[PDB]
């Protein structure tokens, strides 16, 4: 059943209608050769500038580079996190190089625009679902916090897998849902490429199949220059999809509705901010002492430093971002700050859940408080120390993985060491004795 169906098939047309319903498809009149123009500039203003980058990904226990070169554009402090990978937003200019400015706004248009369209749609889609059997609920799941840029230029990268079930032919992207968006939400593309059985191999296409099912024929949409397509509802969960490799080189701008509830730079300082409750905050210096032991508190502390480092500080300095934009150098640089302190705090408790006359029940309470988050960050800097030192991330540019913050056991200017093997199995050991 390696079968896929396309326009030129008829067959197309109804598949299409009672599989794929809650897949929309605008040919590019939907939008003005206006706003085609200052876009499709944009997508080169960008591409000129350099922003665009291959991402160093894992999926289950292997590293890889994305064939596409992304960047992700959107809400001032917002983040979307796949593939274990963390993007930070360039922010465009909503509420709050001369190049850049213009670029992120155009799209910022682009999305309000295409967010526009995914509303009409959907209430055209309850409204289908109401002469056979809340419109605020569908406002949200419109509300496109960010956009993903995706390049790819298919003659500078001929090294692309062929789709295994249908026979789609070469892929610049395989068969996956997409990540960390808000329920039911939807997802709006624009995509711009360059300039008999199966599917037109030097046209790009976008791929659908349902979960599970190798078996009902894939689609596989033709994308011209300014087309669009619509993913509603719970299509994304629904179905797998994948991009289909043209001839020519292919920009798309893909809108979401990211679920950044944890992943917004509001959100993280706040974390800090709450930590940083238990630290006697009069002046900032290295005498850190902390008002309570109380163990829910102490166990709160620790996991918020595992977060602000492993899901902020180790995610950013893997990637660059600094080109077009340098909008996350002082957040980031005060999250190493915040960061710094907790690292003292973690000394503060370590010293005293040592201390001479602290019965050891209170200090095993402060111990099976504290281990887990402890455990958690060795591990976790082992996972990043090797991933960063993997010698793929030498083969990229001086331009490749930083694995930071890092220092090392003679540096004085650090209370505890990077490896905390000696520091935990000593603290198992406390707990273990009779
Ligand atoms: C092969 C490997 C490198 C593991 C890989 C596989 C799939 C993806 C795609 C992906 C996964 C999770 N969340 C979001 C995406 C993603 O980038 N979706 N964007 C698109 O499918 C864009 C389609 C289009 O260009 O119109 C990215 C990377
Ligand atoms: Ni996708």
């Amino acid at each position: 059943r390696g079968s896929h169906m396309t326009p030129k098939d008829d067959e197309f047309y109804q598949q299409w209608q009672l599989k794929y319903p809650k897949l929309i498809l605008r040919e590019a009149s939907s939008v003005s050769e206006e706003l085609h123009k200052e876009v499709q500039e944009a997508f080169l203003t960008l591409h000129k500038h350099g922003c665009l980058f291959r991402d160093l990904v894992r999926i289950q226990g292997k590293d890889l580079l994305t064939p596409v070169s992304r960047i992700l554009i959107g809400n001032p402090g917002c983040t979307y996190k796949y593939l274990n990978t963390r993007l930070f937003t360039v922010p465009w200019p909503v509420k709050g190089e001369a190049e850049i400015a213009a670029a992120c706004e155009t799209f910022l248009k682009l999305n309000d625009y295409l967010q526009i369209e995914t509303i009409q749609a959907l209430e055209e889609l309850a409204a289908k679902e109401k002469a056979n059997e809340d419109e605020v609920d569908i406002k949200s799941r419109a509300a496109y916090n960010v956009t993903l840029l995706n390049f790819m230029d298919p003659q500078k990268m001929p090294y692309l897998k062929e789709e295994p079930y249908f026979g789609m032919g070469k892929m610049a992207v395989s068969w996956h849902h997409d990540e960390n968006l808000v329920d039911r939400s939807a997802v709006a593309v624009y995509s711009y490429s360059c300039e008999l059985e199966g599917r037109d191999p030097d046209i790009w296409h976008v791929g659908f199949k349902i979960s599970w099912d190798i078996e009902t024929p894939g689609l596989a949409i033709p994308l011209h220059q300014g087309d669009c397509y619509f993913m509603l509802d719970d299509l994304n969960a629904t179905h797998q999809h994948c991009v289909l490799a043209g001839s020519q080189p292919r920009f798309s701008s893909t809108h979401r509705v990211a679920e950044c509830s944890t992943g917004t730079l509001d959100y993280i300082l706040q974390r800090c901010q709450l930590a940083l409750q238990n630290v006697c905050d009069d002046v900032d210096n290295d005498d850190v002492s902390l008002k309570s032991f109380e163990p829910a508190v102490l166990k709160q502390g620790e996991e918020i430093h595992n977060e602000v480092e492993f899901e902020w500080l180790r995610q950013f300095w893997f990637q660059r971002y600094r080109k077009c934009t340098d909008w996350w150098c002082q957040p980031m640089a005060q999250l190493e700050a915040l960061w710094k302190k907790m690292e003292g705090v973690t000394n503060a408790v370590l010293h005293e859940v040592k201390r001479e006359g602290l019965p050891v029940e209170q200090r095993n309470e402060i111990l099976t408080a504290i281990l887990a988050s402890l455990t958690a960050r060795q591990n976790l800097r082992r996972e990043w120390h090797a991933r960063c030192q993997s010698r793929i991330a030498r083969t990229l540019p001086a331009d490749k993985p930083e694995c930071r913050p890092y220092w090392e056991k003679d540096d004085a200017s650090m209370p505890l060491p990077f490896d905390l093997t000696d520091i935990v199995s000593e603290l198992r050991g406390q707990l273990l004795e009779a």
